[PDB]
């Protein structure tokens, strides 16, 4: 076939407390298409024995105990073979309940996960031969945060996974599974390692009198010990990462600078392509044009707008939720109808809100419309027919609108960071090979600076058409595919191997 293949393909061990296919989960299957022999560790979350879900996934015939929680307790493994991955499935009585979620003994439940997934590598022998001990690990939040410590605490001291490293991938600050200090030993590690762990709260975030605020934190554990980091945190700025994580997390952070990239995610082109997507009326492309000006131009007639060429038509679309930025476009919306623009948001969950872009609509009837419900293939002439699309998103991990729009020639206006590493680089008319970026990201997430941006992006799409056209060819002609993704993974794991384990 033509799917490209990696320089070095690699032996990678996924580990993570989601259930199997995934709108972001696709780089398992990605890297494993481009040679790598891919493994992914799970918790069973079995629903009885006859769960369809897991219906397919046959009994290892292995076993093991692991030393943990005052005693010791064993966990099976059960295994499929599916789009060249190995889904292996750690099984325990704690994880079949009707996922996370938030339980008394998750401690003790992603402790079991995480001795697991140390030994799937060593024992399972899948296609014949065992994976052994040259392995990326990929852990996902604190969930499997504990591994990176387990290979520095137990094995690599004698011998075992030397020439394995880590990644610590962070989608998310809020939950780094602490817990109080009291229960260290409990995780069957060596005395010494208790550092690694150790974490005290500041006497402001004190929850009583007597409160020492000692605990450990898997997250942290994690960040102290891996080798490369991916975290949601790199596109935001510092006062963002601290109100999500903490100040505490955010200097941990700051003080591995040298190992930190951002998360990069991939789309599937084959339902986003401007150049054949069966739901919209027009079809083009970067070396033509003219088909963004008619779906336009037909997204006007469908919302009922008037159908004007000239006139800025700025999107929305997703749920209506808080961490989607909803109430800064509440808060906006007045001050930006005062200007000649129009402006379609497309999403729903949320009652309240919902009835507010009822009013809005009512209040400006010829500027903004309000699509409440979802329409996959309304979403898509939203994407083509709109010239900006807007993300106001407070910590997004899974920042998919982005490379939509850009695949689209959408310009994206959106909440972060926005340098050259960044998803989207903010535009900037001036520098060697003259104009550079693909839309705009502000920073901080304030209404102020939303619209300072917007109407920069407005007066751009007036007034310099030229420019305009540069920064949606730009977006458009940019590798938004998995395969691309998977490059950047690939390029970090190299720079893993080739450095000495972190800790030492």
């Amino acid at each position: 076939n033509d799917q490209p293949l990696a320089k070095v393909t690699r032996s990678i061990v996924f580990v993570t407390g989601e259930a199997a296919p995934d709108v972001c989960g696709s780089l398992p299957i990605a890297l494993a298409a481009r040679g790598h022999r891919v493994m992914v560790v799970m918790p069973r979350y079995l629903n009885g024995t006859s769960d369809k879900n897991y219906a397919k996934a046959l009994y290892t015939g292995k076993h093991i105990k692991i030393p943990c929680f005052g005693g010791s307790h064993e966990v099976t493994f059960f295994h499929e073979y599916r789009d060249n991955v190995d889904w292996v499935f750690v099984d325990h009585p704690s994880y079949h309940r009707p996922n996370f979620g938030a339980f008394g003994d998750n401690q003790f439940r992603y402790t079991l996960l995480c001795y697991a997934a140390c030994e799937a590598p060593l024992i399972l022998e899948l296609g014949g031969y065992i994976y052994g001990q040259s392995c990326m690990f990929v852990v996902n939040d604190w969930h499997a945060s504990l591994v990176p410590v387990l290979l520095a605490a137990k094995y690599r001291p004698y011998g075992v996974y030397r020439d394995s490293r880590s990644t610590l991938v962070i989608h998310n600050l809020a939950h780094q599974g602490v817990e109080p200090a009291s229960t260290y030993p409990d995780l069957g590690l060596p005395p010494e390692w208790y550092g690694a762990l150790e974490w005290v709260f500041p006497e402001w975030a004190r929850r009583h009198a007597l409160d020492k605020g000692e605990a450990v934190n898997f997250l942290k554990g994690a960040v102290v010990t891996a080798d490369r980091i991916v975290t949601v945190s790199q596109g935001y700025s510092w006062e963002v990462t601290t109100a999500e994580g903490g100040q505490g997390l955010n200097e941990l952070l700051s003080s591995r600078k040298s190992v930190l990239n951002g998360i990069v995610n991939g789309i599937d082109i084959n339902d986003w392509n401007p150049t054949t997507d069966k739901c919209l009326p027009h079809h083009y492309s970067v070396d033509d044009l003219s088909g963004k000006a008619k779906c336009k131009a037909e997204l006007q007639r469908e919302l009922g707008l008037p159908v004007r060429e000239d006139v800025p038509l700025i999107g929305f679309i997703g749920r209506l939720d808080y961490q989607k930025g909803i109430d800064l476009i509440k808060m906006a919306i007045p001050d930006l109808m005062r200007e000649d623009v129009q402006f379609v948001m497309l999403g729903s969950g949320d009652p309240v809100f919902e009835g507010w872009m009822r009013s809005t609509e009512s209040s400006y009837k010829d500027k903004f419309r309000g699509w409440v419900g979802f329409s996959v293939p309304v979403s898509h002439r939203i994407t083509a027919g709109c010239d900006i699309l807007l993300m106001p998103s407070r910590f997004e991990p899974c920042g998919l609108n982005q490379l939509y729009a850009m695949q689209y020639g959408t310009v994206p206006v959106v909440h972060g960071t926005g340098g050259l590493r960044d998803t989207v680089e903010t535009f900037n008319p001036f520098g060697a090979k003259g104009e550079e970026g693909t839309g705009w990201a502000f920073s901080p997430l304030t209404v102020e600076k939303m619209l300072w941006a917007l109407r920069t992006a407005i007066s751009t799409f007036r007034e310099h058409k030229p420019s305009w056209e540069g920064l949606m060819k730009r977006g458009m002609t940019k590798d938004h595919t998995w395969d691309h993704a998977a490059e950047q993974y690939e390029q970090i794991f190299e720079w893993a191997f080739v450095d000495q384990p972190y800790v030492m």
